[PDB]
């Protein structure tokens, strides 16, 4: 294994735990949270950062926004020894609890995005590891963090779920989120169905925790919908399971 | 909501835990391991038996094999009453490490059947639920019995499993099965998948449990193929997982 | 999985068990009832949700097997009879009337079916059509008509959802149950049940001869409506039809 | 009602039974069948001829190549008051027993086409009248020309059928053809799926036999493969079968 | 190669160029545009002329209604030789600016039908050559006619287009057109996306324009919905497109 | 009103009407000095935008990062905030074996097996280039002699099932597909037009494509000289250019 062409890293550059924001420059508000972090890469929208937690070599690297990028990153990590990736972002409520400033942490997610069918057919579960999850669960209750713990939805166009009436498949978009309401799922995002997916064929562990921004749901209903923008909580849990996960192996 | 059409079970008749084996001749010896469990209703495929456990009324209805029944005997139990089930059954080794003999703990399902499509959008995650997984996985352990915590493959068609080569289909068969090895796929059965979307649409907690019977993959590749028919383990770990559910409530 | 050459794993039938003629009803605890009808029938297997009985009709053995609900136990069950030496099939069932003219008590003899259910699509890809055989469905339209039996011969809504049927507006697919519900309609199609899709593609790959009539047990478009809806529940009538057809597939045989 | 656009007939130029060949040409030939048969219209790929068959009025209508053209001709009949169709063609055996020169009847199709999805969703099957395929099994059976009732392979793409080897979806084409003859399917045409479909929607009665023209399964296997090109016997069951209908139907 | 089943044609009998419409009693009015045109065949729905467009030769032949029949007509006309095609048909507008008499020019086509399908998977684009499409938005500018160009949408059910809510699928039929809306689509047509993805895989040239007979959008909003018929306008941009084409060629 | 668009970080008057898109952030600023006093306008997560002239005309160039969701947004930001006429450069892997190394690629057209674009329109909709951008593009690379092939490019989600499907779950699917893309005449492989084409058509706004071939697949398994490029430069004087004489066929 040689020069990553598009995260620009090499074996040895990362750690085996690895957390992924979307916005890169997240990378460097999470680096803050491990020992004696610098930056590895700055290529496209992958930004990388490698320090310790407990002594161990761990690492965070931006994904940008997408399956399709996001699974380059996972790809590329792993080629380069990665083995344990914990996505960090934000999302949008639909279940009624769900509230600006909450954490929702995904126990799976519903594949409507196109990145996951060109690694598994459809009817293939986008599930997250459960030894990653459960630690992501202990970490908030631990920290004191009100957390909601359930499938998101995951989809390639942002704008199909703000303005789904102005799409020309309006009708689709439309029926499948009553679909998704009814089906208990906690909130909306983008890259976790991929990264699941291809985990699963990488033979690799993925979870993934997110910082509720506000619920559309609630907003149409005239119920207070708080708006939240500081990932710091949900950061927080990511680091705390993470060490979890690195006493644990 | 009165008698049920299909189980012939009304509200009082039932716990709200129950475990759900698919052969109704299983049920009187999973009932064996509850407290005074006596015969409520035998209709159709859907034999019922209720007892208690630790003091809670628990019990035990068989769904016949196939989502078709199954969903149904989610759906009435649900409607008398019932909120946690725990599936007990038998299952085909996929992963070369899942031996006849071990037990394996469902984490996700994946859909290939026609029951869940007409629940949910095939997107949508067939997902066991989280508390009921560690339940299993941390009975097993406290049991000593060897098992494995993932994916397994749910189907329609119990001989398009073994005898894909000479289905119409084949094609597409035989190109899934090879998509589900390169997925960690555990093992092969048949409810799971309708059951965890159904549950996900009715607001239940569900999980399961399995006894490898054989492996396939092992068989074909000359490797040790143990065969084994007791579900005694596979009950012993579910009948463990409820007491604690019971427990936590 | 059996352990011995022959035994069928699910029915625990063997080879001269069973006759070339076999009635499926879904429910186990129709089969003593069908088996009334037969010369001399006894019980010969009793597994999982499979009740098999053997006795004579005309002189030729025949067979009684239950399928349990839905294509997957349905479909197990043809393939571990056809395994045995059967090779014509009649599932005896009841139905919910769609067509306004199909109503309670009515017989419904199946022609086709929409295979709106995923066991016929591990057996064939989802062009193919899910079609009765030719000369059990003319046996069950004969008989219907010899026994003075109201009878509607046509198409049959399968699927793999019973609540999906009567409960769609709940269903999170609420839209698309709904959507395709009002296909049928216009369609022509008789009445919704859930096994005869299954089993008429998997004759077909087969090769054998299944075909299916039923009891209607009411019709939710006639009450919807305030139409008088009349409910059934005695499947006597469908059974009788099923059994004559068969006398007439058996001495046509000859 | 009045003129119909594509077939340009209106109410009244066609009778309540009406059989349906692909190609416009072989109208003429069909119509020699039926007594004192006029040209009623000659529009695009649709000729119309109307006669009587057993005092009842009878016509024969061109539908062309392709569902497409087929639903717009049995649409337009049906406004014009027909109401029992049986298509009359040719076809490419599957079924090693199918040979040319047999006569294959129609009991379904297999709907490998874009019209029927138009009408129906896929899930329905593409099912013959009970009534008019036993009418054309009778009629087979009287006239004593051999005869195979079974399931039909209909496709848009003739050239998927003999050249799928060089298509892009070459894999998808030869896939569910090996499909197809695990299903005991017993030919391959182009219009019975979109007919059936629409059929069922319209409330009509439609049926179909065909020539059997050679069988590429008996070729690829070398065996005996007779090639055969005269429509005349499926045509005599198609009018033995409309007429034992018509008779029913008094 | 020898002679062709269906169009009966063999090498040598038509050009490089074809010009294609739908209905058979269009080839002999196109022929008229070319010069010294001769009737080479006349099979099934096919009717082929053929003659010369400044000294090269080109050909005329119909296609009948539907992507099934077009496409065995371009599959046999590209075994005898042709290269360059251009469907030349009438269509039904959706834009509404697209109104009765204007020119459609399409740069591509929706592929809601069934052939197209059984040449490629349904991701690929159905798209018109770039060498064709500006040969004929140039034609219609030099030619004053009003042109659009853009996506048609394409179809396999003509009655699926104006009676959708009669249909078992309504709901989907309803939703798609509501979908074709929003997404700037110009007319309804049948052929165009067959052409185009076959021609894809064949290797060869393909375009097309219409002449639009009406707009049932502007219809329902109660606008002017002047009517039209009279394919002349559209042919001629076709076979000024040609003679560019032929030019160009050189 | 339209104001500060959540993603991309600007507002009404920030850019000009015509935007160059390439997927990589950094290479906005090669771009940009093609521009007349280009300056930075914003650089917020993986959406770099600079704006400047070209022949008096406001002009802007935003990355779009890799994917069509990341692409989607951009475009429907930078339409909200005025812009109606894009041309994405960026890179891809060629497919037909005359696409070779260093050559331009402009897109007719693409294949989309991909999901952004599903949730836009119905599959049977057409990803097809708008016919002004796509004429200028191949004018501008025959004006300036640079070797490019118009045509088909397939469009997908997941790069490594492009050059490693036969290890994926679907390898089957990829590689079927593969084999059809090639049967069908398509010239190369990237991954942002297909949405970028669908979601300009429901947007209204014009948009056309071209790319720096960087290598070929299909000629390196037949031992065929494969050539690597990386510079874009031409690929993007090719896209300037175009962008020059849609601004003076508008004016
Ligand atoms: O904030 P990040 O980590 O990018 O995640 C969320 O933000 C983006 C949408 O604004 C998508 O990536 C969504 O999943
Ligand atoms: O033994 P059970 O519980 O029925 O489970 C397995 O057994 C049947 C297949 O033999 C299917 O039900 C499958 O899921
Ligand atoms: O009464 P049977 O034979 O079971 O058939 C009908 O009854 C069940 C639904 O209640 C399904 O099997 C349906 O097809
Ligand atoms: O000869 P006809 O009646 O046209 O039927 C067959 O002939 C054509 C194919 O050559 C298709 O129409 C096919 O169904
Ligand atoms: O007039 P033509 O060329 O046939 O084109 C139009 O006419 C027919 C519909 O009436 C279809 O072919 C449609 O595409
Ligand atoms: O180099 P860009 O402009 O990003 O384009 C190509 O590069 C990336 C793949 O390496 C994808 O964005 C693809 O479309
Ligand atoms: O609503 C939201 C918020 C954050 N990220 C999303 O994808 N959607
Ligand atoms: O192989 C097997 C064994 C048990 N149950 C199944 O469904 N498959
Ligand atoms: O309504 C009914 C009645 C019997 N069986 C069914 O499947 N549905
Ligand atoms: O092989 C054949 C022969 C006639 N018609 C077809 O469609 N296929
Ligand atoms: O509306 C119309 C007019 C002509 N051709 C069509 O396909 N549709
Ligand atoms: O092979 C390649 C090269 C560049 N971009 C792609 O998407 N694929």
């Amino acid at each position: 294994v040689g020069l990553q062409y598009h995260l620009q890293i090499r074996p040895g550059d990362v750690g085996r735990y690895v957390i992924m924001p979307g916005d890169p420059k997240r990378c460097a508000k999470i680096a803050e949270h491990f020992d004696n972090a610098v930056l590895v890469a700055d290529s496209r929208e992958y930004v990388t950062y490698t320090g310790t937690l407990n002594g161990e070599k761990v690492s965070v690297t931006s994904t940008g926004i997408g399956g399709p990028s996001a699974s380059i990153a996972m790809e590329e990590l792993k080629l380069c020894g990665a083995d344990t990736f914990i996505r960090v972002g934000t999302c949008g409520g639909i279940e009624l609890d769900v509230k600006g400033g909450d954490i929702v942490i995904a126990t799976g997610a519903i594949r409507m995005e196109g990145t996951s069918k060109e690694y598994a057919p459809i009817e293939f579960p986008a599930v997250a590891d459960l030894e990653v999850t459960n630690a992501l669960v202990n970490a908030a209750k631990k920290l004191g963090y009100t957390s909601h713990a359930g499938v998101v939805q995951c989809k390639d166009a942002f704008y199909g779920q703000h303005e789904p009436e102005r799409m020309p498949v309006s009708y689709e978009l439309l029926n499948k989120w009553e679909a998704w309401k009814r089906l208990g799922t906690k909130a909306s995002e983008m890259e976790s169905a991929a990264l699941f997916v291809a985990a699963s064929h990488l033979g690799v562990r993925c979870g993934s925790d997110f910082l509720v921004v506000g619920n559309q749901e609630r907003n149409a209903l005239g119920m207070d919908n708080p708006m939240a923008h500081d990932t710091e909580a949900a950061i927080q849990v990511a680091v705390e399971a993470l060490r979890t996960l690195i006493e644990n192996d």
